[PDB]
């Protein structure tokens, strides 16, 4: 009953509070290593991942699933020196973001399957460290390429039974056209995560696809840019309206179903340059923001301890078991 | 006349006989720790590296530039690792091609050039190794983008005295535009290479920027596509013009009197990631000789017809130590 991380396998009943989408830091492949003066240093980047998984632990976090993959410049040795000093679990990701390089974009289904494949069996770089999940995306309708990547993580997840979380446009209703894909692969529902879903108040969308099996990922609630670059990418909608939709799907009956994250970061290359001030200014909870202020909200609303425990213990950890 | 390389600080003379334009492997960012198995392994790529190196020193070649940038993949560890191994001296490279990610493209100018001047003053990664060369692109009309990235290396080479080398469609005389915002950015003619120019036929265009002190990079040479017409991707990145053709362009601008103006070179790779799978075996088909093709079959071309040995010894070894030397 093991779930692989950075520092090793862990037993089911060691992951805990499970933060399942987030991230060290959102880059590119190789940056860090190449330009680690961007964060300030490496060492800087390092000292404040620690202290923000810190904060997280403090607050109940155990266990963060960074679903940086190869193209956010995932640096597992990064993710094991914070997973080590902060004491908290990270579970890394295989699977292919929405920057991929021609070495990847060029590349066939099946040449796809054996890379995810060699990041969950054999390991990630030289380090032996074996990814836990596969990370998918796309921005509306799926390019040729997303296509083929979403196939090929399914067939890698059929092959180990890693879990598949994705990025969607739920504006867009990207989710519909993900799960179309994956069924046609033979992926069962319960090993899909429909990630950035409350991005989106269409509620019948979302329990259209609860109903199906699929886990919904509730992972931008601290995503919201109320009072140009920052209000484009994080929106204008609270965190109140992104927060009630835990609620609504609860009372829907699908508490089952869900998972929640804050899609944190202590690093940002991948955007405009002051991006990580204005982030850390809007959500200074950073990765604590769902423990600290999204379940005493939701608390206050009626909804029990029993099903919250449930949703951020429970559902991760059926979700991150390799069935 | 000290120039920067893989494995420290050379001097002028130290160099010899140089391809100016080179790859150890045509890959992307990281693409080669994270997936060494596309390539057989680290090992199998390496070893083919060390043969083909070995085997082009046995032909008179003493020093390399390898113009892979951070975008190409570059991992200096194992240019480093072959450079010892061959005996052979390779320049790394700093610059942007045309791959660049998220990360890199949404840089401003003042970043890039900082990035640029790391990698040269400082180091490249964290192992103290320093670019002797940057490397950019464009593929026809430059986007925003890439203007920022000339402008930036302009700038670096301007503080540094380090040169800049060029990808261009040939056909489509980027190196004009090229040039017009490296002057305007106050660079020297004299610390650029306008590469693949051995792409087109088009003498007035060549010899052009050769008056204005510019390098000419004929160093497609052994690029040819002839016999594989009915293969799409390798007829579209090699051409269907002969080695004899390209070779030509060599004694068309020395018989013009740019003969200090020219670079010559292979653009040959060991690992090649960034296009169609079976591209590696499909080049070294075309070309069994590798980086050996310049001084085994292009010099003693260009004997027959006429041109002199101190003439071919000129564009091997004085230019390309002009050229290199930071000024
Ligand atoms: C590094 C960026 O990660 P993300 O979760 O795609 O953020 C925008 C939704
Ligand atoms: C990866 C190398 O790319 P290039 O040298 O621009 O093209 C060679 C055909
Ligand atoms: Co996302
Ligand atoms: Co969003
Ligand atoms: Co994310
Ligand atoms: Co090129
Ligand atoms: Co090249």
């Amino acid at each position: 009953d093991r779930i692989n991380t950075v520092r090793g396998p862990i037993t089911i009943s060691e992951a805990g509070f499970t933060l399942t989408h987030e991230h060290i830091c959102g880059s590119s492949a190789g940056f860090l290593r190449a330009w680690p003066e961007f964060f300030g240093s490496r060492k800087a980047l390092a000292e404040k991942a620690v202290r923000g998984l810190r904060r997280a632990r403090a607050a109940g976090v155990r266990t963060i699933v960074d679903v940086s993959t190869f193209d956010i410049g995932r640096d597992v040795s990064l993710l094991a020196e914070v997973s080590r000093a902060a004491d908290v679990h990270i579970v890394a990701a295989t699977g292919l973001w929405f920057d991929p390089p021609l070495s990847m974009r060029l590349r066939s289904v099946e040449e796809l399957t054996q890379f995810f494949l060699r990041e969950i069996q054999y390991g990630i770089e030289d380090t032996g460290i074996r990814a836990g999940i596969i990370k998918v995306a796309t921005t509306g309708k799926a390019t040729p390429f997303q296509e083929l990547v979403l196939r090929a993580a399914a067939r890698a997840s059929l092959a180990t039974g890693v879990p598949v979380t994705t990025h969607t446009a739920a504006s867009q209703r990207d989710g519909e056209q993900q799960a179309a894909i994956f069924e046609s692969e033979g992926l069962s529902p319960s090993r899909v995560c429909i990630g950035h879903s409350d991005d989106t108040d269409d509620l019948s969308y979302l329990t259209a696809l609860a109903a199906r099996g699929y886990l919904i990922g509730l992972d931008h609630i601290p995503h919201s840019a109320i009072g140009a670059s920052a209000s484009a990418l994080l929106g204008n909608r609270s965190w109140q309206t992104r927060a009630l939709l835990i609620k609504a799907l609860i009372d829907q009956g699908y508490m089952k179903q869900i998972l929640v994250s804050n899609d944190w970061l202590f690093g940002f290359s991948s955007y405009v340059t002051n991006i990580m001030d204005v982030m850390d200014r809007v959500n200074p909870d950073g990765m604590a923001f769902i423990p600290l202020r999204v379940i005493p909200f939701l608390r206050e609303k009626g909804v029990p301890q029993e099903t919250l425990a449930g949703i951020t213990v429970t559902n991760p950890a059926r979700f991150l078991s390799p069935t």
